[PDB]
């Protein structure tokens, strides 16, 4: 519950499986573009985390003026009308569902690389069956105390990727094509957008804190550490391997098979299972609320059926990240929080009586509003329009190439 616990939670939650697909995005963007996009989207994610923190603090203070777990849709209801609550709930639930699908696909892809006898689709079957047991757990929340473990797995995997890439060097056939076409560039930009943001579960972690008013610096440090992890691994992998990453979205596929790779795969699988549980628990909560409900185990069974069907039908490890990042994340973690922050404080009485004043360095309310407008416009233009179009055209291209219900997606 202390500051360190919150930092560990919000640093381990930042990247779970996208760490492997980042070099794939670099294969489309390049070095300079990739690094710039990573830094810019890390700053944007930190800013949106601060916006969510101030919104949650205002809502909690207003509620206290006149236990349970405070969720994002509840905060939106408290600070605005019911239509805002409906929009936030729908977008958050859809994003969490697709994120759970992504984490299951990543688990199947990772497990495929330590036991190649079984294709990736059978691994998806078995991992869906195994993760169906997540319904039994009452709530994966309040168990986040073991987040330092996941942070250790993430940092070890990143440093292993960096070291292995540096040791492997470059072959004579390595060619850094760079930004070949706009579609791939925007798909990579959308993937980097997805990599950061907090994933609409920032409020859940922030609730545990004794004093949530200091979440801004904690999230800033967590995201700067996550950047320090992401930049070297992706940079090394790209510089070493080059355009060959397009045909292999998963970084571990290209690296030589060794004990270190097996340990990294196992640790990433454990981390992805934990992250899937964390992301699916809110869906179970919402389903329980809607349906009116150890009987909960069978009530939550229909919740995992959509996840299982989406993983098998669309096992694309790379393109799915961009699709979710453009269609859902761009509105769930980047636009909705900013719009809510702008609207709640738009009235003068609300702005004057704000519980926490805007940061002095930014420039007060004017600077905060300007940054919110910039965030909204940028995420809507590059994160949704161009990013969404590029991601979806890439997705349909992959559907046409590998087919539907593809077996061992990218299994050369
Ligand atoms: O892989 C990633 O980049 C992030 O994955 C997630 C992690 C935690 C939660 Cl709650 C939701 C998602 Cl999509």
């Amino acid at each position: 519950g202390s500051v360190y616990d919150a930092w560990f939670s919000c640093a381990s939650n930042q990247v779970a499986q996208v760490l492997l697909t980042l070099p794939y995005s670099f294969s489309q963007l390049g070095m300079m573009s990739g690094i710039l996009f990573q830094l810019f989207y890390g700053l944007m994610g930190s800013w949106t985390a601060y916006l969510i923190s101030v919104l949650y603090v205002e809502y909690r203070t207003r509620k206290e003026r006149e236990n349970h777990v405070i969720q994002w849709f509840e905060v939106l209801d408290g600070l605005l009308g019911k239509h805002w609550r409906n929009l936030g709930l729908i977008f958050n639930c859809t994003f969490l569902l697709f994120g759970s699908v992504i984490q299951l696909i990543a688990c199947a892809s990772n497990i495929y690389y330590i036991n190649d006898k079984l294709d990736k689709r059978t691994w998806t079957y078995i991992f869906g069956a195994c993760c169906a047991t997540t319904v039994f757990i009452p709530s994966f929340h309040n168990y986040r105390i073991w987040s330092f473990l996941g942070l250790a797995m993430t940092t070890y995997t990143s440093w292993y990727l960096t070291i292995a890439s540096l040791l492997h060097g470059q072959a004579e056939d390595v060619k850094h094509s760079g930004p070949t076409t706009m579609v791939l560039y925007f798909t990579g930009a959308t993937n980097i957008l997805y990599t950061f943001g907090g994933h609409a579960v920032t409020v859940e972690i922030m609730h545990a804190m004794w004093k949530p008013q200091k979440f801004k610096a904690i999230y800033l440090l967590a995201t700067i550490y996550v950047l320090t992890l992401t930049l070297p691994s992706a940079s090394a992998v790209y510089w070493a391997f080059g355009d060959k990453l397009l045909t292999h979205s998963n970084a571990l596929s290209l690296l030589p098979k060794t004990g270190f790779r097996d340990t990294a795969v196992i640790l990433m699988l454990i981390h992805q299972f934990i992250t899937f549980g964390f992301a699916s628990t809110p869906l179970y909560f919402v389903w329980e609320k809607l349906i009116g409900v150890f009987k909960r185990a069978m009530a939550r069974l229909p919740v995992v059926v959509p996840i299982w069907f989406l993983a098998i039908i669309f096992p694309f490890f790379g393109p799915i990240n961009s699709a979710v990042g453009s269609l859902l994340v761009s509105f769930t973690v980047y636009i909705i929080p900013a719009l809510a922050h702008m609207l709640t404080f738009a009235p003068a009485p609300s702005r004057e009586n704000a519980v926490e004043r805007p940061p002095r360095v930014v420039g007060g309310w004017m600077g905060t509003y300007c940054i919110n407008i910039f965030v909204v416009v940028w995420v809507f233009v590059v994160g949704f329009g161009f990013g969404g179009w590029a991601s979806m055209v890439n997705f349909v291209r992959q559907i046409d190439t590998f087919g539907l219900f593809t077996k061992c997606y990218q299994c050369p």
